[PDB]
């Protein structure tokens, strides 16, 4: 069974369920928004080898951050024009991390999905590669997965950028 | 809990949840297979600003849309050569935006999740950028976000496209 | 209700759930995580029409495989650096079917979720296009959708893959 408005807001009263920052204004029907953080990853390292640790830089926007689809040929007289177009302080490629400002713990009888803001998956950006779902037990702000599919998208400093649905285990997890 | 075929069915008879057009056939063990729509939005800006109104092309085939992975070098004589060897009304690359057939209404205790059905994602063809939970109390038809990620792939008026998974939710919603 | 651990150990234990071959190190908090095999399908017709046969060739690797985002412009010379520098088998660009090594059996009232790993979807390596609910009382290898949308990754025979995430059906399906 998924949490209703009214749950989400028992758990978090009773901190059965961790969320910080927590806005009231934020919780849906059956879901609970969360926004996007100023900090991105990206890696720069040939291919991806999860046997090895991955080398990455670590980005901080002041406002907004283009996401360009993978193979759009930024030049940098390309990256100058958007900047000065749209006002973004960093204009991407590919894939990027980034984080939500929210920070959660789910105790042993939840399991919480993350899913990007539908707003956004209209305009073929996602901030999820999987499902999403999360393990009861987990602590942690959510790792966001970056991709424009379609045309640049202009990202926002603490946008609404998904929403987790809470579901009920049915006993208890070991942890 | 997902809502079984018995019950999918218990709830369209009582008029909880409004599917319509509605066909019995399209009833699952626990989903109920929606249907793809002719029109399709397609987007004309250069960049996705969503702060700012979006502008929009409509078109509506006769019979079927061939969708080409995002840089597919679509030249006029490309495009020609697609309409006549595969008998399709319109070539388009990247993004599109589609509708199932399906309006719904959702009552206060369920909570739908959209998937694109499997004989398409084993082509690379989604229909849904996001994990795609839709709230309890929503009506409306569903928006199809749709993308190729491997190769053309021909989409047919009226088709299967995906399908609608029913939750309860744990308490009823406030609308 | 998600199944817990200790659910999901019931269930293996009592024949409801069938999974072979069966790992109980494998059980998660609330999901049960599943391996990649050997065996890929790659489609090699120019579109995908889904209202004929469709022509794939069988590859089986012997340990691992380097999977490049679509239009990777991968000539022979540039798979021969690939293949020396990261000691891969097999070199492909764009989606490749795969397969895990696991067997399932749902009975009439457990649906599940597949979902790839989330250390995967970090470096945007997806094993799904869809949302990957699979039906009550489905039999059979759950079939990968493989698509990088960043940068190449290796991914390696036997490694863990995705999970799947057992759901309890409101009421008993019909098959």
């Amino acid at each position: 069974m998924i949490l209703s408005d009214k749950d989400i807001i028992d758990y978090v009263t009773s901190k059965r369920i961790i969320i910080k920052p927590f806005n009231k204004d934020f919780v849906g029907p059956c879901s609970y928004d969360v926004t996007l953080g100023d900090e991105f990853i990206i890696y720069d390292d040939e291919v991806y080898d999860l046997s090895k640790e991955l080398n990455y830089k670590r980005i901080k926007i002041k406002n907004s951050i283009l996401v360009c689809p993978l193979n759009y040929n930024l030049t940098e007289e390309k990256i100058n024009y958007f900047k000065e177009k749209y006002n973004v302080d960093y204009v991407v490629e590919g894939g990027v991390l980034g984080t939500t400002n929210e920070y959660i713990e789910l105790p042993n009888d939840i399991s919480a999905q993350y899913q990007g803001r539908s707003s956004l998956g209209r305009v073929f950006l996602t901030s999820h590669q999987t499902a999403g779902w999360i393990d009861a037990g987990f602590k942690g702000k959510i790792t966001l997965e970056i991709v424009a599919f379609d045309k640049p998208v202009i990202l926002y400093k603490n946008q609404r950028i998904g929403q987790l649905i809470f579901s009920k285990l049915l006993s208890p997890a070991d942890v």
